[PDB]
């Protein structure tokens, strides 16, 4: 069995910026989720080999994780906040698609998602 390459975190020709919203996504949103007791499964790509989940990347065709998001934010990879928000939502939705309601991993994603939603509610106006 084999893992796919991780999502892209570097691409010189891609348009990218720093915005105050993107700075908030790193300093508030990512920092908050990353320190959470339930962050650990989401801090790097799902290792389908190590976890013995050979169907994972047959089912999940747009993988995403906070390690990837962290690198994208640190590398100023994004053009806007929406792109980054989409990555978090992809991460959570993948977990719900693959797993079943009430699984520990799903409970963990729910806790992180609740906090995500509370933080992005206070996303600053772009300035
Ligand atoms: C994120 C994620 N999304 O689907 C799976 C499976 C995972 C995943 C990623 C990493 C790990 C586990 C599950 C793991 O099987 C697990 C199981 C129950 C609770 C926490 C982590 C061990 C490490
Ligand atoms: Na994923």
């Amino acid at each position: 069995s084999m893992n796919p390459p991780p999502p892209e975190t570097s691409n010189p020709n891609k348009p990218k910026r720093q915005t105050n919203q993107l700075q908030y996504l790193l300093r508030v949103v990512l920092k908050t989720l990353w320190k959470h007791q339930f962050a650990w499964p989401f801090q790097q790509p799902v290792d389908a080999v190590k976890l013995n989940l050979p169907d994972y990347y047959k089912i999940i065709k747009t993988p995403m994780d906070m390690g990837t998001i962290k690198k994208r934010l640190e590398n100023n990879y994004y053009w806007n906040a929406q792109e980054c928000i989409q990555d978090f939502n992809t991460m959570f939705t993948n977990c719900y698609i693959y797993n079943k309601p009430g699984d520990d991993i799903v409970l963990m994603a729910e806790a992180l998602e609740k906090l995500f939603l509370q933080k992005i509610n206070e996303l600053p106006t772009e300035e």
